């Protein structure tokens, strides 16, 4: 309301990272008008990040530019720019070179002051106390050398800025404070470590657990934090759940990140970009399975499934367990549907398989053999309508092109099972997807009904096997399952329903939790919501069976219809609808820190 | 008659493409054309709709271009006279251009110094 | 009701595939293949050309048909049964009008002592009506006699050429419920351009006078008397019904309006799809009659669409052509961007082609030639130059040569004219209503011209040197569909427009535009503009129209976008799902008011 100055203090500012870049990416339009030009993002300063993300600008203000200058004093680096990036944010990009004088001083004042040691063995832990200590300089000098200083908000995302937000409070600097836990720290390693996370999140023993792990450094960094700010905030409901029982900080707000949506001009042109990928998805199956495409693949479906290689995590387990029961529905009923799930998660590879790299060069050779001989046809086509007469059909191919043709189907024809992998992989036995599939009994067989394609890659559109990006490959598969234990926002899920692609996320999801929550109809509105917290391994894994045996006895209009109503899910998950928490959190703190001039309105 | 040759190509490429798209699909599965049912009622109705279109009873015309005087024509005069009129009986056909040719022409789009090269003979009588 | 019960649908049109009745009844064979299910018969004209192409011959399923079909076939009459080979699989009793050995004098003679209306020897089709109403009584009549205990008989009649046979099966008094759907009133024709404001005066008409001075008496006579010789008398359209309260003096008891068989799509947006590959297809088009003079931008043209046969008064383009030239102004004297390509596809004379619209095209072609070559050369430089793992230069990667072929080419594709109007030529150029309305109105196709109207005189085609697509497709590909009227009984053109998603501009005087203010409540909001012709005047009306067309061109690319999947919304109610539900209401009201006992009032 009243005018002021805020900045964002986030590490992946300017620095492209984590995730959390992604979620400054397009936050910065939505909050470029809330607070117009006053709202500033204080990162870390890289290099190789000025020479992508940052132009350099002058300060409009004649106290900035005192605070710009006094910062370059005393040992300290700043270099105020404007990010390139959408929105016209304003960066105050601070160097590592103030370690010599920040670092070790400020580090006896940190013990004084928080009673936080850092090891010198972490290397980004010494890194982001001194981020620390220079916002807190930033800060304390934007209050002092502004005459009658408007209220501030500190805008803190992850561990490593959350040093410095003691350190603002610290130094008792008017200044109201948010923290925006992107992600848990320890119920990261909590999640694999210690089973039944979600279960066990009470109980769990909040100082040991972190000690066990020799990152109670870091807890203590990200606790602490969460207890010296006002407004406390959590991406997800569930992150919230997880910081109510280990953070031991209620989130004051729920404010979930947001995607900025691409709006094209026919509200229909998603699914016009459905059948354009389909079509190359369509190049690919026709190609990999050459010889055994003995399925119709008019009535083909598409699960898609990707992140980071967390088998756990990422729900891959839940997923694999459910198509082998999906293989059995599709097969003891008398069923012409056919399911080629693609698992897009990038491990270590040292080359492309041969057989599906072959596999491509044979279908552009029933391509070639298919246009040599078409071309044949179509020249005594043109030469039998230019005399008047209509093609006699059993003269139009010659025995030369029967030849061709009967070659052509001879050298398709292959004997062994195509490959489950697109790549050929460093450690194949080791691998816990592939492990898990020659387990389950899908080796892409004519009698299964369910085809594994694990591609051990990013998708690119410069790759030999598969040209397609990420953002077409998603739009072309039919639907997008994510079962997942520890996700903390689902930014796959939630990619895939930006998009008309229905995706099955789940109760333990940051993305499910949201759809339950703003949304009443769950499956209704195509977004499959899988309970994980109150269920076994076991239930959730048929659940997802009776989930994806639904969208498989759906009909071709009964799935389009679905995918015009994920369309307009699309509006839930656009920074338009998603900011609007965040502009709440920044008006919450002002009214927790300083009340008279700003009104709670709560 | 030029838009025509083009239209039987079109009409040529869109079912050349459809029996394109059905052998691809049949090679793939593993099969050999039928080579019967390539072509389906719509193509065949596309094609025999081509052919009616083509059909033309005047004889295809001595001058490719349209002439302010056409029987002050010296060349056009004679033509009339010698009795050849572009017809299924005889076996010259004389397709006069009253203009030089070009690359950029809507009609006959190669230019005279590859137009020779094209021709069998080259008759120059002189005096 | 629907029980023990028997529908006979009589009309010319019954394989014969003259008129658009023809198109009505073969639409309309399917909702009523299960309503009555095998029971129901359509006694039509024969024809051998109708038979190699519809008619496929069957024997009769129960006895009691087949001694009707003996006796009529012995007693010196033809009949042919047979099932018409349309969907719905239609039973046909083909009877021959070419037997006209007794029945043409002595039946008339019985026809004068029981209608005493006379048959001139001239008309030819009157002597051939008459025929055909007598064979369809004989039909009816031993349908009647040799089924014992016969059920109630729908006798469903369809035109004035079986209007005569309808009198003689109330004459003949047998127990036939009768049913006269008139698609078109057949006096209303002349009286739309001969007598002037018709549907003002439709009261005023002297009802007897004005069809014996355009010498048609027998047939309005004809067409007449069927009227009041059937229990339930049928228009296709609320504005035929005003016709018929006021010429053939009777209100009509229901508007049965006819309807489309809607091509339904297996993605709901299929239309749109077609929409864009179509749009292409006619932007093909524009970039080749319009060539050297193509400074508009293309990607804000729009298409406005009109068809039909080729009536200047009556389809209605005398109303659409002065609004053009008012649209012409409302869209120069403000700044707008927005070109409007309005097609004029109604069939007339033709000699041949124009030359300047066969070189357009063909100078279109020689630079989609010239950048063809430029573009293979720029392929084969760009692919041997990616290899080598270098981003192609881009003032190097096009040669000197290449500069001088499209600098050529650029040269060729110059003209001082302006592009033509017509895409045909003409026998009578300067004796044809549209050509001379449009030197008059003032738009040449000009640069400075916001609207280029393009008239093809003849009927769009697949097989065609200059615009080579079907009449469907270029439909659903046109922005807007206007069609003005004056006397559309039922418009078939904006009829089959809204069945597509295309909006169309229907009037207060079409049978399509009364349908659609009664039905649905919104008018220009579903997408469907309706003119007021009927209390307006002609001026008043072009105005109307010209707000109309303002208002699409206003429109942004989204907002039409919606409106086109508003009016395929529409399509349903012209679907014979919506519009056959009113057949049904006029064959139950008779059943009912006939024979009252066995079937309910149904009121
Ligand atoms: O994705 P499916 O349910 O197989 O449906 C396939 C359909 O996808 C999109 O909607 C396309 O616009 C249609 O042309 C296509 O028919
Ligand atoms: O017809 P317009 O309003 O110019 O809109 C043009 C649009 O038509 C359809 O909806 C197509 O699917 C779109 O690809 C295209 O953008």
């Amino acid at each position: 309301l009243e005018n002021a100055v805020l900045f964002e203090v986030a590490w992946e500012v300017a620095n492209k990272v984590g995730g959390i870049y992604t979620v400054l990416q397009t936050k910065a339009k939505v909050t470029g008008d809330e607070w117009g030009d006053n709202y500033f993002l204080v990162g870390p300063y890289t290099e190789q990040g000025v020479r992508t993300q940052v132009e350099l600008l002058e300060a409009p203000t004649p106290a900035l530019k005192r605070t710009l200058d006094s910062m370059n004093s005393k040992g300290c680096k700043v270099y105020f720019g404007r990010w390139l990036i959408e929105g016209g944010p304003l960066v105050v990009l601070l160097d590592v070179g103030a370690s010599a004088w920040a670092l070790e001083r400020w580090k006896g004042e940190l013990w004084d002051t928080c009673n936080i040691g850092v090891p010198w063995y972490d290397r980004e832990a010494n890194d982001a106390v001194l981020f620390g200590f220079l916002t807190t300089w930033f800060l304390g000098e934007f209050l002092a050398q502004s005459e009658e200083k408007p209220h501030v908000v500190a805008h803190f995302h992850e561990w490593l800025a959350g040093v410095g937000l003691c350190l603002c409070r610290a130094r008792r600097l008017p200044v109201a404070t948010i923290f925006t836990t992107h992600a848990t720290l320890l119920g990261r390693y909590l999640c694999a470590g210690a089973v039944d996370f979600y279960n066990n999140l009470e109980n769990f023993n909040v100082d040991k657990e972190a000690g066990e792990r020799q990152i109670y450094h870091r807890y203590c960094m990200e606790r602490a934090a969460a207890h010296c700010a006002h407004v406390f905030t959590t991406v997800s409901q569930i992150t919230a759940i997880e910081a109510q029982h280990l953070l031991k900080r209620k989130p004051d707000i729920v404010t979930p990140n947001g995607l900025n949506v691409k709006k094209f001009s026919a509200m229909h042109e998603f699914q016009n970009l459905h059948a354009q990928s389909k079509a190359r998805i369509q190049e690919f199956v026709r190609g990999h399975f050459y010889g055994h495409l003995d399925f119709n693949l008019d009535k083909t479906l598409y699960f898609f499934i990707a992140g980071r290689y967390e088998f756990s995590n990422k729900g891959a387990d839940v997923f694999l367990e459910a198509l082998a029961r999906l293989n059995y529905l599709l097969r003891v009923n008398g069923s012409e549907q056919t399911v080629v799930a693609f698992f897009i998660m990038p491990a270590r590879t040292n080359n492309f398989n041969v057989e599906t790299l072959k596999g491509q060069a044979v279908r552009k050779q029933l391509w070639d053999t298919a246009n040599t001989v078409k071309e044949k046809f179509g020249r005594k086509l043109y030469e039998s309508l230019l005399v008047g007469s209509l093609p006699d059909m059993n003269k139009m191919l010659d025995k030369e092109d029967f030849t061709m043709m009967k070659r052509a189907i001879f050298a398709t024809q292959r004997q062994s099972f195509p490959p489950v992998c697109t790549h050929n992989m460093l450690d194949d036995s080791s691998d816990p997807i592939l492990t898990t599939i020659r387990r389950i009994g899908l080796f892409n067989s004519s009698a299964d009904r369910v085809k594994v394609i694990f591609h051990p890659e990013f998708l690119s559109s410069t790759s030999p096997l598969l040209p397609v990006d990420y953002e077409e490959f998603v739009r072309g598969c039919h639907l997008g399952v994510f079962p997942s234990y520890y996700e903390p926002w689902g930014y796959t899920p939630a990619e895939c329903t930006v998009m008309g692609i229905p995706s099955i996320s789940t109760n333990l999801s940051g993305f499910g939790c949201f759809m339950e929550e703003h949304i009443a109809d769950p499956s209704a509105y195509g977004i499959y919501i899988l309970d994980r917290r109150f269920r076994s391994l076991d239930d959730s894994c048929s659940q997802l069976t009776s989930f994806l045996y639904s969208f498989c006895q759906q009909s071709r209009r009964q799935r389009i219809i679905q995918r015009n109503r994920t369309e307009r899910l699309s509006d839930l998950l656009d920074w338009k609808y998603l900011g609007r928490y965040y502009m709440s959190a920044r008006h919450m703190a002002l009214s927790k820190a300083f009340p008279e001039h700003f009104t709670y309105e709560p």
